[PDB]
């Protein structure tokens, strides 16, 4: 049920789409560089979210509901 929503990560996206910030950052780069030296190392995202730069870009998307940080 849309309603009742919550596993449906596409709907997720599609709000964040609306966020102007997150479609800016979504386009970087960046960030896809990140997840992949996570998997390398778990020390590799952390430097990034410490990063001004890359902690907007980093938290933008996390608050999207796009991304899962959890643990």
């Amino acid at each position: 049920q849309p309603g009742t929503s919550n596993e449906t990560p596409e709907e997720t996206y599609q709000r964040a789409m609306k966020d102007p910030e997150v479609a800016a950052i979504m386009q970087d780069p960046v960030m896809q560089s990140i997840l992949q030296q996570a998997q390398q190392n778990p020390a590799a995202l952390q430097e990034h979210m410490k990063n001004p730069e890359v902690f907007k870009k980093i938290q933008t998307l996390i608050a999207a509901g796009i991304i899962r940080t959890g643990r």
